[PDB]
């Protein structure tokens, strides 16, 4: 049995072909188990509308979760994205660092 | 003006929900101007068929690129990703380790 706890990032986009609307990532990569609980948080609040979950794994043993959706972030919102695994005694937050 | 380099990173990666798939990844990331051409490389030659290309931006000049397509690599092929870019006097070739 292997585990390994998630990286985690948290970064903006802005899609090329409609680089008005802007979305907020949370990539967790190199995980295992695959089970995991993910929250996007402005200011602390869970976000209950996330448009995208795409789930991969590489070896049969590695996942990545990118988990993102469209906002707009004002310069006094804080965004965060909350984890939950096996492998973390805790819920961790990552906040997102606006430059990255 | 500002001019960046892009990262680059070849790696694999399995959708969970069609887990016999292989997509593989170029993943071209920071740079700037946007202006870039890259391919996929199977034993030197350039896939035709590239199914996906996502663009973004983060920064107004931070662009990232996925460039990704199916594949079904067998353990004696090679694939690389090959990318040109003005910071780049000559074409950068990033082969795929497999691992990642
Ligand atoms: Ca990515
Ligand atoms: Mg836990
Ligand atoms: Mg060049």
């Amino acid at each position: 049995m292997i585990q390994r706890t998630p990286k985690i990032q948290v970064y903006s986009r802005h899609p090329a072909e409609n680089g008005k609307s802007n979305f907020l990532n949370c990539y967790m990569s190199g995980f295992h188990p695959s089970d995991i609980e993910v929250d996007l948080l402005k200011n602390g609040e869970r976000i209950e509308k996330v448009e995208h979950s795409d789930l991969s794994f590489s070896k049969d043993w590695s996942f990545y979760l990118l988990y993102y959706t469209e906002f707009t972030p004002t310069e006094k919102d804080e965004y965060a994205c909350r984890v939950n695994h096996v492998t973390l005694s805790q819920p961790k937050i990552v906040k997102w660092d606006r430059d990255m």
